[PDB]
């Protein structure tokens, strides 16, 4: 048997104190007059006294929303501390109107009333207390280290950390938003990225961070979205303190607002300014458009060399018009590419007519590169993270120029290849020529962006990478090990390379042989081995040495089940976890790159493709006339848009019920 | 490490499966063991440039249908130097059922089962990884063990 | 402009019969009097009339649950047709009571009362009409060929089938069946195994017949929940008209009554029968309690067979003791197949010692299985699907006995096996036993249901399977087109097999050749390209016909894309949706199958594992009795378990109002 | 015809198939209590 | 809702027709080039109305 019993005790009400608190339970406004009536002349019943909840007389009226009751017992003077947070936390007017007009507790020491207010995200108390002047304190740096914050954190981190957490709850109010903020819409980008900092800073409060920078976005994108009128839009997008507003959401990563439909028909609009009806049109039509201006492409470059106005001239400026001649010029820059490896025994040879023709777009390419890094400047480059293999590009073709000249300042004559040095300049000139047509052929990936059909997927592609470079450590840790172990285990049994049948070292023989010899062999065929390309005979020895074969082979299957069969898989049930998370996102963030991709096209810089290249007071008013419309219609949609209720029914009820029985 | 708990379910089965085949293969084929000293370069067994005698014992057996699973056993271990076309082919067939049984079914059902198995834990991942985390910062908080090897000693 | 008028035009309503509908949607009763009343003299007013919405005024004051309303509309004599439907929907049971006592439909005209309160399920109305002694139409057979039932679907199939939905939606009523049933637990087998038949024969109506025989499953479960003691559960298992109702629910593939918690601990109280401690015990102590019993398992045997009545004679009847003897004699059997291929060149030899001791196993497995063909039946036989397995077994062990006795009886001489004939009986006897062996060491697969790790992969395993039944067709359909092909293709450069390097031709030769020559020898190419050991070169010819070669590979190429790359992820994520559909039902399939297996063990036939197999109307009246208790209960304990509601509280309080006003 | 007898059943069943209706509620209930205390 | 609509319907009330889908008359370039924004909600609406 097991005896309960109170263990932490407290202060049990007496008869009438249970009596009076059941009767302001109920509703009935006699009983309870006649009760503090008789507690002023007999000091009997203690008006302040608690339930087994900790609820008073006061705040059990203001959860039944009892207002006759509340007002009578303030006249009482009821004590009164902390009731100003359970009336706002009930999200009632007349009772928060009441307690402005004049212990263990449920809030902590720092809740104030604004700032519960701001929680609870009621416009009406909001905007109630910010009728007083009320004021919210400034949080400091996020990576702030003055004495004040370094002192709050030492004495005590989790009262610094919930002060930060309710400040910045009360910051990204909404309702606190629409009023007391010159400019909504900056404040809510701002108030963003700096949530979202907060949230890479605190790991441990990182999910409330991040859902109030996604409560603040989608603030912003609401606010977007209650325009009218395509003249308020363009007034939103071009405000400046063109589309300056919408350059700052897209620095601020703002995706849902970059994505709404009628900022991306505004996109859309401006990005076929040649075409004005190109959103109903056939397949046949937009391929037809497509080619013959593709193919057009070096006369629209001419025409804008020699004379910028005409109907030629400036017709390379619109953008979808600029995004094809670019798109075109990279694809004869890839034809001739493919060109290129259609006497080979010269000894550093002069350029061919394909390489003459391929160094224009070369230097073009370069010329561009650092273009784009002076005008732009450094942190707008490295933010690409598509510059670093225009980076590579430009390096590798660098590079294979200077071999180039160099083998053919200091080669004269034709030696056959077969007995050239294995470091030969023209050797090391063709295979960095050759990683750099690779890389040139991949950087088409980047295109996929301004397809419908293409983008989405280049996204989730994209995120899908990720996955894959967490896997790939493990598997590159898994690799190492077993690596080092097969080497230790038969680096004894090197064979020179005469001794093989065909005077042929390594794996890629027709023999494979010396598969584990040396670490970097070893390397190789552990990597090999994952496609099947490593036979089962490159675990042997020419010894009888049966315990040590076993011994490797058996390190060989081991690695395979472990990097074929569990690692791959793994893998695959990564991506494909992954891949359902990116979903529902996969078109917003395509559209956002998308529209990142449409501003690139926008700017006077860079209009020629290569290797062309080489050869106020009124704006603010308008702004914030059409920001307080947003405002109120922002209001007016969000308004539209348990048993407390049908507790609030019930205690209407009874009152109703015991003054029709008092007044018969 | 919660996946590998799938593996190791499907671990039995899979070496049920593989010891069903090899007792089978075996019992087909013990009888055309050959000598080593027979074969082209007096090697014997699968880890030759020519394999051989990949279903001559129990072990070999074994052996031979685990590395079936990453393709490297050739199809002509399936062969015997008479003319028994019969028993080669009877032979080759188990060696068939046993590839689409084990790389077909078993390796895509647990594929399956992992894929299945890393949605249960993707809600708990963070927890987990907290509470492994936690017990790893802990290990660090004794006097004991401070010194690292070879230090400690 | 789009003209919006009333194409389908009605009878408008006066302007006094609109206040008449309106007075008694507000549910002023004085009115609605006065407006009867002045009827009755002046006749301005039809008491009949719709609204705008079909409904009359009864059908109102049926809606609004105002009984005072509808009791004064009845006294004046109202149209009344349908109205009890109406009011039966409504689950209001004093209007039932009412209509009980005393043109457009929303209703078919087969729904009868009681069938429309089955419909609804409500125990209260349900059983008011059955006060009455009312009847419901027998349904005729599934596969009934009468006159009556080719006439009504020859002259209406919408209603034939209608009404056959509408009369087992009405029989499969929860509520219907705690009432007017001798035997609700055998009503609701028979009803679930019905509509299931219904289901597979209706495909139209499939899914409706799915959830009936669904909801009658959870309907007998949910009964055998409400049993609040072992007394009451044994009795309701043991009911026959042991365990003759559990088989019967067996028999039923009501998985769901066999899950049940109680029924699982009965069946493992009665499975561990030696062991009484079992649930609670340590890993060690159970395996070694089951070695110890697996290796004793002869001396159980020797000891039933000598004296049944002993300690250890009647030790091996119990279930789990049986289990434990019948599993250690087939891996002792498996053991001795393990030696059998541990001279050769004898044509016909004798059997050895293995075999000598594999013999008496291979009979008594014949035996059993023609034992169990004889007591259980052919249908019980053929319902197992492992019985398939363990035929197979049996007619190639004795397919192998009968080649041995041939080749033992027709040869003598000791021939080397180098110059036998390619069909010698004993090749084919070997080849028969390998098969043979394979066979009966996956037989082990039948052992994972007595598992709890191991059986619902097993289960998941067997539903799995039947996705790659269905991919199979199309795999092999695509296989036969491109073996066709490429053999028309191929088969004119078909070489003798002395013209091959090592007079070897096939793809099983060291060098393949002649993969496409023939049709069997193309299908086992594609077969084999599938898991990669069909090389490349083996889509050449001798001749320089490079387009012949190109084409050839090329119809292999495309198969490869067509197999590899998408029928085999097409296959993985066919079981991957498939695997996540039985994730939730893994455990009550696994628990049904492990019961079948228990239940298998149950019988006092077969207690010998091979080889040693070779050498009364208080029971209806106690079963009534616990049965009424289980229905009180469960009646019980459904009944503890929208705008109407408000519309409802609406009409209340507009009554009141008027009531209060009128009175003061 | 057909159609006018689809249309009505289907109008019909989707007939027959949050803080607004409470809010109403509470203002019936409040304008009852202030016709009754003002004919009281 | 079915009601207020027979109301309204009751009265002759008219919606305004939507163009084609691609049409090309001056009045549809002339409303698409004057405000974007306004015409896809007019449209939307008449064929919220219509659905
Ligand atoms: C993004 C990351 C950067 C990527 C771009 C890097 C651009 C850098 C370009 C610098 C290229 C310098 C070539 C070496 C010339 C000197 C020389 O003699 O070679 C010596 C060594 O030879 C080598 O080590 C060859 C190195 C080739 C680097 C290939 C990078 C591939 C990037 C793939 C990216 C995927 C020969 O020795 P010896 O003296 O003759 O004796
Ligand atoms: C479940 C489905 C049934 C499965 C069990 C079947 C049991 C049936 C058993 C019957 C076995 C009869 C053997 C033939 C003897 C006659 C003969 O001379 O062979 C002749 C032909 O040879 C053949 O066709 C061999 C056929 C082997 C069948 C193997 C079945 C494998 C099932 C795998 C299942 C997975 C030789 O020709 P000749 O005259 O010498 O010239
Ligand atoms: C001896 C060795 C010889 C080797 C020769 C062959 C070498 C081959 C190397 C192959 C490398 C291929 C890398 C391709 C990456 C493609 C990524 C596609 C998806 C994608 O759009 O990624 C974008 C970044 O681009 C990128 O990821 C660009 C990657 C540049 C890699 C440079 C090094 C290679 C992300 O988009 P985003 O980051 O702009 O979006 C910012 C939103 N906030
Ligand atoms: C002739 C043969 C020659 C063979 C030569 C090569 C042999 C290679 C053998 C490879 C075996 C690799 C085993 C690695 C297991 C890695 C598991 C990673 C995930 C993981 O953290 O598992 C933890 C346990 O660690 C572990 O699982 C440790 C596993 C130790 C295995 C020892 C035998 C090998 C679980 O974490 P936790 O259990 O601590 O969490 C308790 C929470 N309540
Ligand atoms: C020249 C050719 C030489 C070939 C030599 C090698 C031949 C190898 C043949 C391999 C065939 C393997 C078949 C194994 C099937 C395992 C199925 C495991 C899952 C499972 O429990 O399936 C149960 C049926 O058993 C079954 O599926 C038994 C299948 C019997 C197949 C017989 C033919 C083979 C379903 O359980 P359940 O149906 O009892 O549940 C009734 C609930 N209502
Ligand atoms: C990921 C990070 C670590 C993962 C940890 C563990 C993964 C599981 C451990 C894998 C052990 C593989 C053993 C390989 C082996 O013993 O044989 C090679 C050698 C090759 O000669 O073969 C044998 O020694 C006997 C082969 C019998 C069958 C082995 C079955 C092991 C697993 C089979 C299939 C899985 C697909
Ligand atoms: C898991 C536990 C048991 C699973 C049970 C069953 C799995 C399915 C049974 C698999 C039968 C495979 C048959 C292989 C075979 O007959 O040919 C080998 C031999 C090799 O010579 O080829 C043939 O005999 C003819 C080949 C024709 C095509 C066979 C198609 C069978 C399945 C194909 C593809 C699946 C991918
Ligand atoms: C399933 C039922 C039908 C499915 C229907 C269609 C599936 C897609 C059609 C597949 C066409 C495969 C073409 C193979 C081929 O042309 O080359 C073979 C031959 C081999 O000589 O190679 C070529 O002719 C040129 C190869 C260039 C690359 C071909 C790319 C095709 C698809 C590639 C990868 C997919 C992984
Ligand atoms: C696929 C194999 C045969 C290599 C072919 C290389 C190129 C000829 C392909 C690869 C990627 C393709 C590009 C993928 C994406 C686009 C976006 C597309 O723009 C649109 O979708 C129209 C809408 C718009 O941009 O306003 C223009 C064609 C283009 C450049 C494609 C042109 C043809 C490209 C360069
Ligand atoms: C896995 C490789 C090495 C082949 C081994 C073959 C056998 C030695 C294995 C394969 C399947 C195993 C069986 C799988 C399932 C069970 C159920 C198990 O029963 C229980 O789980 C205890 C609970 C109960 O049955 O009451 C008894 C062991 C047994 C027969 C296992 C015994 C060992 C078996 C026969
Ligand atoms: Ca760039
Ligand atoms: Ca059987
Ligand atoms: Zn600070
Ligand atoms: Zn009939
Ligand atoms: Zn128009």
């Amino acid at each position: 048997r097991i005896p309960l019993q109170i263990v932490r005790a407290e202060t049990e009400l007496s008869a009438e104190e249970k009596a009076f608190l059941n009767a302001v339970e109920k509703g009935d406004y006699a009983t309870v007059k006649q009760a503090l009536q008789e507690a002023e002349i007999y000091y009997n019943v203690n008006i302040n006294c608690m339930d087994p909840l900790g609820r008073s007389a006061l705040l059990i009226a203001i959860e039944n929303e009892n207002l006759e009751i509340m007002e009578l017992l303030l006249n009482h003077s009821v004590y009164v501390g902390d009731a100003l947070l359970y009336a706002i936390r009930k999200e009632v007017v007349g009772a928060v109107e009441l307690l402005l007009s004049y212990q263990f507790s449920e809030f902590t020491p720092d809740i104030t009333p604004i700032m519960l207010a701001a929680h609870t995200n009621n416009y009406e108390i909001i905007k109630l207390l910010v009728q007083k002047r009320v004021t919210i304190p400034r949080p400091h740096q996020i990576r702030c280290n003055c004495v004040e914050c370094v002192s709050s954190s030492e004495v005590d981190s989790l009262r610094h950390s919930r002060s930060r957490l309710n400040i910045y709850k009360a910051l990204a109010s909404p309702s606190l938003i629409a009023l007391s903020s010159e400019d909504p819409i900056l404040t809510a980008f701002r108030l963003g990225w700096e949530l979202k900092e907060l949230s890479k800073v605190e790991n441990e409060f990182k999910a409330e961070y991040e859902e109030l920078s996604q409560q603040c976005k989608l603030f912003a994108k609401d606010l977007l979205d209650q325009a009218r009128s395509s003249r308020e839009l363009e007034i939103i997008l071009n405000h400046r303190d063109d589309l300056a507003k919408l350059k700052v959401a897209i620095k601020y990563h703002q995706k849902e607002f970059v994505a709404q439909p009628n900022c991306q028909q505004l996109l859309a609009t401006l990005w076929y300014d040649g075409f004005p009806g190109w959103r109903r049109k056939h397949w046949v039509v937009k391929l037809l458009t497509c080619m013959t201006i593709g193919f057009l492409f070096p006369m629209l470059s001419i025409a804008y060399l020699i004379s910028p106005r005409s109907n030629l001239g400036l017709f390379i400026k619109k953008p979808f018009i600029k995004f094809i001649c670019h798109t075109a010029s990279y694809l004869t820059f890839l034809f001739m590419l493919l060109l290129a490896s259609q006497d080979l025994h010269v000894q550093g040879p002069p350029p061919t007519v394909v390489e003459w023709m391929i160094l224009p777009w070369v230097l073009g390419f370069i010329w561009g590169e650092i273009k784009e890094m002076w005008d732009g400047g450094f942190t707008e480059y490295i933010h690409d993270w598509w510059n670093l293999m225009d980076f590579a590009m430009n390096s590798l073709y660098l590079a294979t120029i200077s071999l180039k000249i160099v083998a053919y300042v200091k080669y004269n004559g034709s030696r056959p290849r077969e007995e050239w040095e294995m470091w030969h300049p023209t050797l090391i000139a063709e295979a960095l020529f050759a990683i750099s047509n690779i890389l040139s052929s991949l950087r088409l990936i980047s295109l996929f962006t301004a397809n419908s059909h293409l983008g989405p997927l280049q996204i989730s592609l994209g995120r899908m990478l990720l996955d894959i470079l967490k896997f790939l450590f493990i598997y590159c840790l898994v690799l190492l090990a077993f690596a080092n172990g097969l080497n230790q285990l038969y680096f004894y049994y090197e064979t020179r390379a005469i001794d093989e049948p065909n005077n042929c070292k390594g794996i890629r023989c027709e023999k494979q042989n010396n598969a584990f010899s040396t670490l970097f062999e070893t390397l190789q065929s552990l990597f090999w081995s994952v496609f099947g390309l490593l036979n089962l005979y490159v675990t042997n020895v020419k010894a009888r040495h049966e315990f040590t074969e076993f011994v490797g082979a058996t390190m060989f299957g081991t690695y395979n089940v472990i990097s074929l069969v569990v690692l791959l898989n793994m893998l695959i049930a990564m991506m494909n976890n992954s891949y359902q998370l990116i979903a529902d996102h996969a078109d917003i963030e395509w559209k956002f790159a998308r529209t990142k991709l449409w501003m690139s096209y926008f700017d006077e810089g860079g209009t020629l493709p290569p290797p062309f290249n080489i050869i106020s007071l009124i704006q603010n008013q308008h702004y914030q006339e059409v920001i307080r419309n947003l405002v109120k219609r922002y209001v007016a949609a969000m308004i539209r848009n348990t048993e407390e209720n049908f507790k609030e029914l019930k205690q209407d009820i009874s009152s109703f019920r015991y003054e029709v029985l008092d007044l018969l």
